């Protein structure tokens, strides 16, 4: 479990992300798509996007970036009492979108990279450590719901 002081480092940087949810959402999905191109194939919406310039230009992509970061934000603010927010998410991503747990690892890495670019001063080593622990807790709880449904994978 994260300590109270670790949750404080997580939500202090998240308050800064909320100053520009759209810009953050974009950078993160673009990082994910460039780093792990197999993740782009899961999106019938975005599959057509070939270059980083096209990705940057897409309004629909920025719109989905907002959706993802808003959902994640609602989860983080529950500080690990996140069961009501997490279970709908795991159910759609396992059974409808078919998203392997490993891709949730990949997007965690993207989030940490972008938080590091945008917020050096608020995202030093202990904030980075806390953020990693928080995203691990997210994955761990999703994984458990996947296993239940027969998707552990
Ligand atoms: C921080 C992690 C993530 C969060 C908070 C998240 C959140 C969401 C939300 C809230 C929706 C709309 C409601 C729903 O269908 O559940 C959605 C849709 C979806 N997500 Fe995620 N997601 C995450 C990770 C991923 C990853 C890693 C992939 C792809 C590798 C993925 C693929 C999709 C797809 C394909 C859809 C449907 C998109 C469409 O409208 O066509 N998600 N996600």
């Amino acid at each position: 479990v994260l300590s109270e002081g670790e949750w404080q480092l997580v939500l202090h940087v998240w308050a800064k992300v909320e100053a520009d949810v759209a810009g953050h959402g974009q950078d993160i999905l673009i990082r994910l798509f460039k780093s792990h191109p197999e993740t782009l194939e899961k999106f019938d919406r975005f599959k057509h996007l070939k270059t980083e310039a096209e990705m940057k230009a897409s309004e629909d992509l920025k719109k989905h970036g907002v959706t993802v970061l808003t959902a994640l934000g609602a989860i983080l603010k529950k500080k690990g009492h996140h069961e009501a927010e997490l279970k709908p998410l795991a159910q759609s991503h396992a059974t409808k979108h078919k998203i392997p747990i490993k891709y949730l690892e990949f997007i965690s890495e993207a989030i940490i990279h972008v938080l590091h670019s945008r917020h050096p001063g608020d995202f030093g080593a202990d904030a980075q450590g806390a953020m990693n622990k928080a995203l691990e807790l997210f994955r761990k709880d999703i994984a458990a719901k996947y296993k239940e449904l027969g998707y552990q994978g």
